[PDB]
């Protein structure tokens, strides 16, 4: 039957894939087994091959996660007294790449630990019949192809250049026997999966391994050492994504400026400077400026700064709801020089503490029914999202962001807010 109770019809399961009615296992490969780096470029090739063969279908479906994992990013901060106090590094936050760890999670969910994850997710269902419950495939493909039209949108344009690469590390316990389609599954969501087995009985070095292992095989800088983890852990699942958008217009100025993090303290950062026609709103009730820079012309930057600095933590609470993006209208044109921080942000966090208020701690150690990833003995050691995050150089309003500022990066072709983030401080 058609659907009521929820408007997201096409990431759930339909008749003829529901109710189809002797799994093959494997040991992953050890950490130590060399492997060979990932090829962004190769990647991005991938990437554009998946959006360039988006029927239409294929296309809503992608925009309907945008939705959900936009949705769940507002959730995220709704729950949190000081959010930031979670994430380590950088101050950075992605709902799609959140979106997806979960979705995976369920992917090898079943039970009262899939209905609980498919209502984190925010997808409920009218009654237990197979055809309300969530299509983890149709989901966890769908999240690949908010991916590729936004790197497809960064080669159609010709000033642009938009990088996004996704890598998962599933690292298991020695013997811990994976099954065979929940791999074949994390495939639809990205290209790089990299399960690897892992003895977990040394924390300290286990840290290493991975951190020596995702750095060899990325290039990039993680530092997360399992904080809470512990010997009894038989699997850690890491999502690793590095973003790199390139400002049309916009030069690296040799000389500093101060940035302040305080009324009384300032700090020198190299700063990027633009001209260009720009979207530019002022919210005299609430107090605060957005100011967007086209990477395409469906994919910006949005940049809220505060009228004042106190409001803040005042204006975060009205960035983070469903009412943001409906100031996406409120924007004019106006003629701007910009002047804002060179971003280069590494953060992470672990979703256990993310969603600590929506019990998701309670679901990965209480009953866990996770026997379509494996049928060993799993206990979740860490559910990491790692953010790699670049900003690179390529009558008249002077907009300035000398001072504490919000940031999201959002696609129109996807509804997706890829990225949102805060910067009080842009080094460490």
């Amino acid at each position: 039957d058609r659907v009521y109770i929820h408007p997201f019809h096409l990431v759930i399961h339909n008749e003829s894939t529901c109710e189809q009615l002797k799994d093959p296992t494997f040991i992953p490969a050890p950490i130590q087994a060399k492997t060979s780096p990932v090829d962004e470029k190769a990647l991005q090739d991938q990437l554009v091959l998946v959006a360039a063969k988006l029927d239409t279908e294929d296309k809503l479906r992608a925009a309907m996660v945008g939705m959900l994992a936009n949705f769940l990013g507002f959730r995220i901060y709704g729950m949190h007294s000081e959010l930031w106090g979670v994430v380590h590094g950088a101050t950075v936050l992605s709902p799609t790449a959140v979106f997806g760890t979960l979705a995976s999670l369920y992917l090898g969910a079943l039970d009262h630990t899939a209905d609980r994850l498919q209502a984190i997710l925010g997808v409920p269902w009218k009654d237990k019949q197979c055809t309300s419950r969530l299509d983890a495939h149709k989901v966890l493909s769908a999240l690949q192809a908010v991916q590729g039209l936004l790197v497809a949108q960064g080669r159609a344009d010709s000033q642009a250049q938009l990088l996004l690469s996704t890598v998962v590390g599933v690292f298991t316990a020695p013997g811990l026997h994976l099954k065979q389609p929940f791999v074949q599954g994390l495939a639809l969501y990205t290209p790089v999966v990299l399960p690897r087995s892992l003895d977990f009985t040394e924390l300290d070095v286990a840290a290493e391994k991975i951190d020596r292992f995702m750095q060899a095989v990325t290039g990039w800088k993680t530092g997360s050492s399992l904080m809470g983890a512990s010997v009894d852990s038989t699997l850690a699942f890491n999502t690793y994504v590095h973003f790199q958008g390139k400002m049309k217009g916009f030069s690296l100025l040799a000389e500093p400026q101060e940035f302040w993090v305080d009324q009384s303290t300032s700090v020198s950062v190299p700063m990027l400077s633009g001209m260009g026609t720009f979207q530019h709103w002022s919210d005299i009730q609430d107090q605060f400026s957005v100011t967007q820079v086209p990477f395409t012309e469906s994919a910006s930057l949005l940049l809220i700064q505060p009228h004042y600095a106190s409001d803040l933590d005042k204006v975060e609470g009205l960035t983070f709801q469903q009412n943001s993006l409906n100031w996406m209208k409120k924007l004019s044109p106006r003629t701007i020089h910009l002047t804002m921080p060179q971003l280069v942000l590494q953060g992470s966090y672990d979703l256990q503490d993310l969603l600590a208020q929506a019990e998701l701690p309670a679901i990965l150690h209480t009953e866990l029914n996770l026997q379509k990833l494996s049928n060993d003995r799993i206990r979740v050691g860490e559910v990491l999202n790692s953010i790699f995050f670049e900003l690179e150089a390529d009558e008249v309003l002077e907009v300035t962001l000398n001072r504490p500022f919000l940031f999201a990066v959002y696609d129109q072709s996807a509804t997706a807010l890829h990225f949102l983030g805060r910067v009080a401080n842009p080094l460490s």
